[PDB]
């Protein structure tokens, strides 16, 4: 539950700018839909 026990140092979200961001946590956070 809590405690990362240290891995990723950054668990799965960790906003650095917004160019990285959104590419490294985000990853599209979404799914396909394509209308």
């Amino acid at each position: 539950e809590h405690k990362h026990s240290d891995e990723s140092t950054s668990e799965s979200f960790e906003s650095i700018a917004d160019n990285n961001d959104d590419s490294y946590f985000q990853r599209k956070p979404k799914l396909t839909e394509a209308p």
